[PDB]
């Protein structure tokens, strides 16, 4: 996309050289903001192939509150089996803290039926918010959230979102987020009869690793493609209810993949 | 400031008329990001009049993990008096999620001081963060945090710092806001020993009040001025031993100030 080739261009142009926990090496930038008008297609990033599946199966398997790769598996998603433990578990991570913040006196708080309502019931509310980066649980988490915090927005009967990255390995996972998070803002607006909006991604330490300068800078001498459509054909009585066959897209039409190695 | 003033502007062009809580009215935008290197100065407004005095105060109270009003009133700042119970009580607000937030099984973590030994021992960690927006207490607190999350960077000897505000009284709240972080970031960066880099701003409902609008125009039509200079003259055992005194501002010659109703 027009502004996810920037954003790589910038990181290469600007990117401080920064160790890294993997030992691996970045080259690193310090916030930075896109926009995304969902109003002219879905935001999947087209000078390279991304399977709809992987983040579809994502996305439903956090609303489920899940946190154990079992059934990631059984869709045959694997990008969290390195870090699951023996059982394929891997903490109170984004599932957990999206259906159950446990409250310190012993209690849960749902925050997506919570958002739900104040969508429904109250849209110009400004606490429309929803956050992973639980303080009191980080230490048990398999690993630190990304993506920790978004806030929904209406406006003329649109609804945004806004996604605050910490951590992003620009190359592997941007594409996927902002699909991901895509796709959530247009069950929401299915939900709650209301028209997709703008979907914005800031981020905070936005890194591109030194083992990827290659693949990165072929693809970035690909022109990109018009973006696709997102076809929702089914609408459930809840949004814990969609299932995979329900989305569809059309006008995909993405350049080749790009393998590369994942830095552990 | 430039900044300050055309994201003023920006509200003013791009805004939508949208009504808030206090049924006042408000002109928002949904996310936007400014930058200040702090290099170039201190970021006190100049096209009106700013008391640094409240400022620090509010700041040092935060550091001291109160969320009671005795203190400010104990030094002339008034600003939460309205939102305080009978007893200057306003619930587990900022100062005690930063310095105690509450974990299920009974622990409390202190985020400042934990950050202090990250930008000493792993500066180059990505999970260098601060969070005022515990899910599990929001119902306790007078307000929900509208600067709620912080995350710090390390980059050249040089520290800088993101804030995401939630929500933001542009005309109000915004300048003493961004003179109170940048506060921050040369105190943490003078406990480690670092150079302050840049302090960057991004929001959420960026809204300006309906009873706001005369006032920003006005000082929309001031000259800025040089910013003025920050001088610490006492390097104290802890970022928790700072006084007042120890905060020396240079060279503000700001316009006068400009009166505008709060939004209760
Ligand atoms: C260093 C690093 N660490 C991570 C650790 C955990 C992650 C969890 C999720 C995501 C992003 N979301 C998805 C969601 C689904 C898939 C993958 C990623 C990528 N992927 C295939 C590639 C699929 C494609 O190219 O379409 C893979 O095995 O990499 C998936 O099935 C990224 C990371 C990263 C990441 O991007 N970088
Ligand atoms: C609608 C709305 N509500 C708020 C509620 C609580 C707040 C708490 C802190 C701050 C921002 N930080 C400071 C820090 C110090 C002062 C004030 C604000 C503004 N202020 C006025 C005096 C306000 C008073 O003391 O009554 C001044 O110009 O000195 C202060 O002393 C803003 C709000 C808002 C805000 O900006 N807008
Ligand atoms: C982390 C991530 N996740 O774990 O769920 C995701 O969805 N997208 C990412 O971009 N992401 C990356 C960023 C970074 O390179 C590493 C983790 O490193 P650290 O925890 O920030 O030290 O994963
Ligand atoms: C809230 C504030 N604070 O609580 O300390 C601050 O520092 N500055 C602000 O700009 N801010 C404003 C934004 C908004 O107008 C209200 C909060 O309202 P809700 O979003 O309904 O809670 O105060």
């Amino acid at each position: 996309m027009k502004q996810y080739l920037e954003l790589m261009q910038k990181v290469l142009d600007e990117g401080t050289q920064k160790n890294d926990r993997t030992g691996t090496g970045t080259l690193s930038i310090f916030g930075h903001q896109m926009r995304f008008n969902l109003q002219d297609g879905f935001p999947l990033v087209t000078t390279q192939r991304c399977h709809l599946r992987s983040i579809i199966h994502e996305l439903l398997w956090f609303l489920q509150g899940d946190t154990n790769i079992a059934y990631l598996h059984e869709n045959n998603v694997t990008i969290w089996d390195e870090w699951a433990d023996e059982n394929g578990d891997l903490g109170p991570v984004y599932g957990k803290q999206w259906r159950a913040w446990p409250t310190p006196d012993g209690r849960h708080i749902d925050q997506i039926t919570t958002v739900l309502n104040q969508l429904k019931n109250d849209p110009d509310s400004r606490r429309i918010i929803v956050s992973a980066w639980n303080v009191g649980e980080l230490d048990k988490m398999a690993l630190a959230p990304c993506h920790a915090f978004f806030q929904f927005y209406v406006a003329d009967g649109k609804l945004s979102c806004q996604l605050y990255q910490r951590s992003c390995d620009v190359f592997l996972g941007l594409p996927f987020n902002i699909a991901s998070y895509a796709l959530l803002v247009h069950m929401m607006a299915q939900q709650c009869d209301l028209e997709v909006g703008d979907f914005v991604w800031t981020g905070g330490d936005t890194h591109l690793y030194s083992n990827h300068m290659d693949q990165t800078h072929l693809q970035l001498s690909r022109e990109p493609r018009p973006l696709p459509k997102l076809i929702i054909k089914r609408k459930p009585e809840s949004i814990f209810d969609y299932r995979f066959e329900d989305f569809e897209i059309e006008g995909y039409d993405p350049h080749p993949g790009i393998k590369a190695p994942v830095a552990i």
